[PDB]
């Protein structure tokens, strides 16, 4: 029940999010900043749980490795997320 979202990354401006590094095993968005890339476009919500970056799990990389990863991609960027809001 996970969801694939992508978003394009082509300048240098960040994406407006902060991630809880804590545990990989679970690794959460904790904020989004109001105005950001990520905001305006509305590709992810505070508590998502992020599972991939371009395939990559993130259950296997190390804090350092996911801080460089993310950091310094450009150009298309897709999550495999497990949505944290859901309508009922």
């Amino acid at each position: 029940r996970s969801r694939l979202v992508q978003f394009q990354k082509n300048t240098d401006e960040p994406m407006g999010i902060t991630l809880k590094m804590n545990e990989l095993n679970h690794c959460i968005v904790a904020r989004i900043m109001h105005g950001g890339m990520i905001h305006r476009q509305g590709t992810l919500h505070v508590g998502d749980e992020i599972r991939e970056i371009n395939g990559i799990s993130v259950a296997n990389q190390t804090v350092e490795q996911l801080q460089k990863m993310l950091r310094e991609m450009r150009g298309s960027i897709t999550f495999k997320i497990v949505p944290s809001y859901r309508e009922f």
